[PDB]
DNA sequence: GCGGTTTTTTCGCGGGGGTCTGCGCGTTCGTGCGTTTTTGCGGTGCTTGTGCAAAAGAGCGGCCTCGGCACCGGG
């Protein structure tokens, strides 16, 4: 979360194959896919702080 | 100190392949969040106790004059 003037800027990351989360190899937080693509992370701003 | 022997140090060149290194992902161990069990200094209410105006009579002690006597000196 990044309060930058008066918007609150807040960088939501969601989980991306390549040194991702801790979790092991056995249990994956999404299906195994070469041809998949990935929301990384989405970017908000709200007036309201 | 001076002359001898001859080992193994210094000199250089070629080739091999184990070690270093670029690159990636994962994890395990370093670092912060939170807590357990206990130690310590903080204060109080109450206990137990302390230093800081004449008038008059009655009675008294000191004192003094005096009484009266015993005594020294002499024969």
């Amino acid at each position: 979360k990044n309060e930058e003037g008066d918007y609150m800027y807040i960088r939501l990351n969601f989980n991306s194959p390549g040194m991702g989360s801790s979790v092991k190899k056995t249990e994956l937080p999404y299906e195994d896919g070469d041809d998949k693509e990935f929301v990384r992370s989405l970017t908000f701003r709200s007036t309201n702080k």
